[PDB]
C-alpha cells in the first residue's frame, strides 16, 4: 500500500475473484487493481491460486508492485 500511498493515489481495490468451490478449489485467487492518476484502474493484476486468503492478496499484490514499478 506504501507505493500508491506514496504516488497520491486512492486505496486500491482487492477482491477475491475465485474463492472456494467443490471441496478441492479451496485455492484462492484474486485480482487487483489500482487507480494511476495518469491513467486509470491499472490492468487487475491476478495472482496465484493460493492456501491461504492473506497470502492471496498480498501474492497478488507483489506483481502489481512491478506495475507500480512502471509508473
Amino acid at each position: 500500500n506504501d507505493i500508491c500511498l506514496r504516488k497520491n493515489w486512492p486505496m486500491p481495490s482487492y477482491r477475491c475473484v475465485k474463492e472456494g468451490g467443490p471441496a478441492h478449489a479451496k485455492r484462492f485467487t484474486f485480482g487487483v487493481r489500482v487507480n494511476t492518476s495518469d491513467r486509470g484502474w491499472t490492468d487487475e493484476c491476478i495472482g496465484e491460486p493460493m492456501p491461504s486468503v492473506k497470502k492471496a492478496k498480498d501474492s497478488a499484490a507483489v506483481l502489481l508492485l512491478e506495475l507500480l514499478n512502471k509508473t
